């Protein structure tokens, strides 16, 4: 029932994601000079270094907010490269499955702790 436990759990899951080779294209913002039409398609760029920095700055109130930003990394990649046969699409699907598999208990434990607090 630890209301704060999600933060270190998210730091550890981000460490695992950075160690995955599938995270390479997502570790820093998409270079706005290599893909000059990126902002024509993507309104809100997102990447794992921005997520880690937002978490470390104390600028997420809950793991649901972190989860929303991570899901935005994958929806941005699917919008910019829609081909299910592209290198980035297949890496996105694998990394997203890994992330969702691990974030599920973090969200459940956080929500359970808040319900216990307000019992
Ligand atoms: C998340 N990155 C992307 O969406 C792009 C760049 C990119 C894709 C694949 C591998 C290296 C890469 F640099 C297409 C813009």
């Amino acid at each position: 029932y630890d209301i704060q436990a999600w933060k270190k759990q998210c730091e550890e899951l981000l460490n695992l994601i950075f160690q995955c080779e599938d995270s390479e294209p997502f570790r820093q913002p998409v270079d706005l000079l290599e893909y000059p039409d990126y902002r024509d398609i993507i309104d809100t760029p997102m990447d794992f270094a921005t997520v880690r920095e937002t978490l470390e700055a104390g600028n997420y109130e809950s793991p649901m907010e972190l989860c929303k930003d991570v899901r935005l990394i994958f929806s941005n990649s699917k919008a910019y490269t829609p081909s299910k046969r592209s290198r980035i699409y297949s890496m996105s699907l694998r990394l997203s499955a890994f992330f969702e598999e691990h974030i599920s208990s973090v969200l459940s434990d956080y929500k359970s702790a808040l319900r216990f607090h307000k019992r």
